[PDB]
DNA sequence: CACCCAATTTTATTCAATG
DNA sequence: CATTGAATAAAATTGGGTG
């Protein structure tokens, strides 16, 4: 359900920006719905994403993020750690947004990648984005 | 533990065709 | 003139392995 109310508000947030997007704005009513579910489901499912998401923990780091840099420690007299090169200090992987490109040609079978690129995957990065600025979405929940 | 690197995938962009 | 899509290169990630 707080799953639920979280995508409900990004559906809200997604209706009212569609009209910008030229990919979603031409789409009708009901497909453009389902499209936006789809972006909005995977945008909330990236955006939960952690450590302890099967599949998602970093190999060399096991979630961490961190390791040692054995250059700056044998220059700098102290042990010194950088980002985990790996993950690049996230310490666990991202949903690509190829995932729910290929989840939305189930509903527009015809879109290209690089048509999805232009006109379809900034309404879902403007999602993504919504996520982290909206303190009421929850990474948690 | 942190690294290496080929193989693979993601991504935006070039260039030519369309309309 | 804008848009599209095949092709492509840069970047990101994965798989198999090592010192
Ligand atoms: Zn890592």
């Amino acid at each position: 359900s707080d799953k639920q109310k979280a995508i409900n508000y990004l559906m809200q947030f997604a209706h009212k920006v569609s009209g910008k997007y030229r990919g979603v704005a031409k789409l009708e009513g009901n497909t453009k719905a389902k499209v936006l579910q789809v972006l909005a489901t995977f945008a909330y499912a990236d955006y939960c994403r952690s450590a302890a998401t099967p599949g998602a923990r970093c190999r060399d780091c096991h979630g961490t993020g961190r390791a040692v840099d054995i250059a700056k420690t044998k220059l700098w007299g102290r042990v010194v750690e950088k980002e985990c090169g790996r993950c690049k200090g996230v310490g666990y992987s991202r949903m690509p947004a190829s995932a729910a490109y290929r989840a939305v040609t189930m509903l527009i079978p015809n879109l290209t990648q690089p048509t999805w690129s232009r006109t379809v995957k900034p309404l879902y990065d403007a999602l993504v984005v919504q996520c982290h600025k909206e303190e009421s979405i929850a990474d948690n929940i």
